[PDB]
């Protein structure tokens, strides 16, 4: 059936421990993950009439939207392909943005056809053909789309470079029947791992005037934006307290990895949010003449792209010092000591990803579990699955 | 309910299907160049008599794959990195196997083991006497037997022993268990696979070939056979065949190529032996000039960037005038720039990237897209020959 035995085989069932659970792994800590939920949603009470749209880029799986907007209160997610947008609509999740421009027929076909089904849908557009192609699969399936423009605020990847450039779109946008101007997207994710607070705050403080520039032009023009929409993980906060934008687009806060952990903020404190997903792996050979226990989760299991993953605070707890990880290639994972036990073959270990997104797109399933608490953060030691759900978005993003 | 993902439920192509007809970004493999390359391997083999190739399968995940190669290169077997690629060769009747590395966990032995007991032939690797006991324990469960090698670190300091006392010890203990049978060794050094220039690596892998032939010697001197000396990939296994040492090599690359594979100087003065054959088919969704940029729909999750970027062929600079530069744009943006006339790709367009390394942007992928272009690069004059599932792709079970 399945074009692969991994999305045609599970690695793990409900009520499982982490020793059933065939590694490498994709795991998730409901109860870290709640948490995070828990603060993002108490966050953004200090800025009420701002929205939260969860990007499910993050982890491409519908039971997990589904919990986030529970949890957060919030209405809809964001998407960066149209094929994230096909497994949250699968899913039940029906409140859209496909934060990204998309001009393949095939492509537009299939989110219009999600409109078509029910499901409220927003797109973003940089060009006026990409418009009226946009409105043209619309009209042939009688449903609407809401469009936004987007807006290149320094990122320099896509998007308008002039507040002038976003009047001349919305004014097209404005003559066609089955498409709606419904603001902007301003989205910088260059300013999202800047270490310092102050820093990051003078920076996304340039981002809120490039968006401000273009939101001033169109009310000049006689024309609406009734949404601004960017921001992310690590820049969220001064966004939403702009006074400028109206929704923010954080996907990594649920989850964290190693890169968002080093982001220091205004308060006394490295890391905003709390590790929630790991890469469960097995050690599979240990030389103890060198530094070395070697796991089985390659390149293939761990994203090493924007560095290695992290062992975990409780892995320093009885085994003295904290190795590191190095990559063997793809199939073996090097964690190596810079004396006392090293791991023994056939022991499990939790990974912190480098990197949260990529990680997860190389899984097909995600074990959802839940740890008995006072617990340091990390250890294999009982753990409950209490679900396993599939990552329908996986994939290289069609 | 087809599977976990639904790009697993969804070929991006079909039969008959120009390259405009597929979803991107896809893998797509030129089976022109592939021939070419299988076929260029077997007459250097054929140059060192008495060498078997076992081409590598972790390179392309693909039963279908494997199959051709076989036919091409008349070899009969493959290596598999974990337990997952060994099932997807066997349920695609590739029946002569071998795991190229070390499994512990009882459960993927069950499934490894599960295939001997089915027909297969299965050969593993082991540098543990507990290990080698579990493998035996239940290949004698399911009346079955399977091969064994001791690997041994030559070099690359990954995993395997590091004494030719330990490979005696190992093979003895091998020597006198029912369900196991000592086959000889793995020698594998994956840090000289780049090596640029042919004599560092004929002068490094000498040194890789003289570790080898004395853990060889010591089984000889113990009374014990080394039947199977097996190493070396897509970048060394001229001088592993050369050495008189060696009875098998592992080349995965090979077939396929990649922008590091490509810049190996080889003997006759040429740099890279191998044709490109694989390639990440991608578009044009966004362009912006005078930032001197065209925006690709293929990123993190379409092209690893583990190796280095990926390369435009010589048809984009033939076309366009200059050759532009692939830099990350995030998970699902690549971002061509600029190094002149300035004249970049329409949106809609399609483009060939050629990966940085093969192996892991072909575990990107659930589909591999088999094509042919009629008598480099260019999306033009293609038909798509088949499209395949790539069975062995995942994070490694
Ligand atoms: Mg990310
Ligand atoms: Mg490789």
């Amino acid at each position: 059936c399945a074009a692969t035995i991994s999305a045609s085989r599970a690695p793990a069932h409900l009520g499982d421990a982490l020793h059933d659970v065939d590694t490498p792994a994709l795991i998730l800590d409901l109860d870290a993950f709640d948490r995070n939920c828990e603060k993002l949603k108490g966050v953004m009470a200090g800025f009420p009439g701002v929205a939260v749209r969860p990007h499910a880029k993050a982890h491409k799986c519908a039971e997990v939207a589904r919990r986030q907007l529970q949890l957060l209160g919030a209405k809809g997610v964001c998407c960066q392909k149209v094929i994230e947008a096909e497994a949250m609509a699968e899913g039940g999740v029906s409140d859209l943005l496909l934060s990204n421009e998309v001009i393949a027929p095939r492509k537009i076909d299939r989110l219009v056809g999600l409109a078509a089904a029910g499901a409220r849908v927003g797109v973003c557009y940089e060009r006026e053909d990409n418009l009226r192609q946009l409105n043209a699969a619309a009209a042939a399936r009688g449903t609407h789309l809401d469009v936004l423009v987007e807006l290149n605020v320094g990122q320099d990847r896509c998007g308008v470079n002039s507040a002038d450039e976003v009047v001349q779109l919305a004014r097209a946008a404005a003559g066609l029947d089955n498409v709606r101007f419904a603001g902007i997207q301003a989205y910088h994710g260059g300013l999202q791992h800047v270490r310092d607070p102050r820093d990051r705050a003078q920076r996304v403080g340039q981002v809120v005037g490039r968006a401000r520039a273009a939101v001033d032009a169109l009310k000049a023009a006689g024309l609406p934006c009734d949404t601004v929409t960017g921001g992310g993980t690590g820049t969220y906060r001064v966004e939403a307290a702009s006074g400028v934008f109206t929704e923010v687009q954080p996907g990594s806060f649920a989850f964290s990895d190693a890169d968002y952990a080093r982001n220091l903020q205004e308060d006394g404190g490295v890391g905003e949010w709390e590790q929630s997903l790991w890469v469960l792996t097995q050690v599979m050979s240990v030389t103890p003449a060198r530094g070395l226990a070697v796991v089985d989760a390659g390149t293939k299991a761990v994203s090493l792209d924007s560095g290695p993953p992290r062992l975990p605070p409780a892995f320093e707890a009885a085994y003295g010092t904290m190795m590191e990880y190095g990559s063997g290639g793809d199939e073996h994972g090097k964690l190596m000591w810079p004396p006392m036990s090293l791991p023994e073959v056939g022991s499990l270990l939790l990974l912190q990803p480098g990197h949260c997104d990529p990680t997860v797109n190389l899984y097909d399933w995600l074990v959802a579990a839940r740890r008995q608490g006072g617990q340091q953060q990390g250890g294999v030691d009982g753990w409950r699955v209490e679900a396993v759900w599939p990552i329908r978005g996986r994939g290289p993003g069609q």
